[PDB]
C-alpha cells in the first residue's frame, strides 16, 4: 500500500511498515547503513516522534503553515544526535497535513546537501488513490531543499483531463530560489507522473531536472514528488494538498 521513491537506493529505501490499523502498511524509510533499527524501514511517524524527543539538543518538529495548509517537518541533524546515531544521517522532511504522504531529502553525516550524499524521497499511502479523469485542480505545494527551517513553496496546477502538472516554486533562503515543472505529464486518470524541471539559485540556472511524483488520496487529495539535477544542491522533494 506504499508507493515513493529514493534518488539513492544506496543510502534511503522507501517503502512499508506493517501497522495494525493499516492492512497496506505505512510509509517508511530504511537508512542502509545505519546501526539497528534504522537500517529496518522505520515509519516516518517513528521518525517524527524521535525528531520530539530530542528537541532539546537540537532536532524539531514543527507545523508549517503554507498558505492555508499545515507541513509538518521533522528536523533530525547528525549534530543533534548521539554520536551512535551518526550512521542515521541529516533527515528533513514533511508531511503533508495529516495525511499518509511524506516528502523529505536526507545527506551523510559530515556532508552537507550540496554533497553527493544528498538524497531526496517521498513517500505515501496508495490503497485510496482515486485520480480524476477532467477538470483541473490547484494544490498548494511545499519543497524541502537542503533545510527543514526554509520551505519551498507555491502552487501547481494539475489538468486531470489533458495529464499535464504544471506550476513555480520558490525559496526564501535556500540552494533553489526558483523551480519551474517542465512537461511533466500523467495518463488521465493515473496516479504517477513525471518530466523534467528548471531551476535557479545559488549554483545559477540548471535546466537538467527530472521530477518523478504522483498523485495520493481520494480525489487525489495530495501530490508528492522529487526533482533531481546535475547539481545536487537543488535536488528537491515536495508534497501538496489539494485546494
Amino acid at each position: 500500500g506504499i508507493d515513493g521513491i529514493s534518488s539513492n537506493e544506496s543510502n534511503i529505501k522507501i517503502g512499508a511498515a506493517a501497522n495494525a490499523s493499516h492492512p497496506g502498511g505505512v510509509a517508511a524509510v530504511s537508512v542502509q547503513a545505519a546501526g539497528a533499527p534504522y537500517n529496518a524501514f522505520t515509519g516516518f511517524s517513528s521518525l517524527k516522534g524521535l525528531a520530539q524527543a530530542f528537541a532539546a539538543q537540537g532536532t524539531s518538529n514543527t507545523n508549517v503553515t503554507v498558505g492555508s495548509k499545515t507541513f509538518n517537518i521533522s528536523h533530525i541533524p547528525v549534530s543533534a544526535m548521539p554520536p551512535s546515531h551518526s550512521a542515521l544521517g541529516n533527515f528533513n522532511f514533511g508531511q503533508v497535513g495529516t495525511q499518509e504522504v511524506y516528502f523529505g531529502e536526507w545527506w551523510k553525516a559530515g556532508d552537507t546537501p550540496a554533497s553527493a550524499s544528498h538524497t531526496v524521497y517521498y513517500a505515501g499511502d496508495n490503497t485510496n488513490t482515486t485520480v480524476p479523469t477532467a477538470g483541473t485542480a490547484t494544490y498548494t505545494v511545499a519543497g524541502i531543499n537542503g533545510s527543514g527551517s526554509n520551505l519551498l513553496s507555491g502552487t501547481f496546477t494539475a489538468n486531470y483531463g489533458a495529464g499535464t502538472l504544471e506550476g513555480t516554486l520558490t525559496g526564501t533562503g535556500t540552494a533553489v530560489s526558483s523551480l519551474s515543472l517542465d512537461g511533466v505529464a500523467f495518463n488521465p486518470g493515473t496516479a504517477a507522473f513525471a518530466g523534467l524541471a528548471t531551476a535557479n539559485g545559488t549554483a545559477g540556472i540548471d535546466n537538467s531536472g527530472v521530477v518523478q511524483g504522483q498523485f495520493f488520496g481520494a480525489n487525489a487529495s495530495a501530490l508528492a514528488g522529487i526533482a533531481q539535477f546535475d547539481n545536487v544542491s537543488y535536488n528537491t522533494a515536495f508534497g501538496g494538498a489539494k485546494n
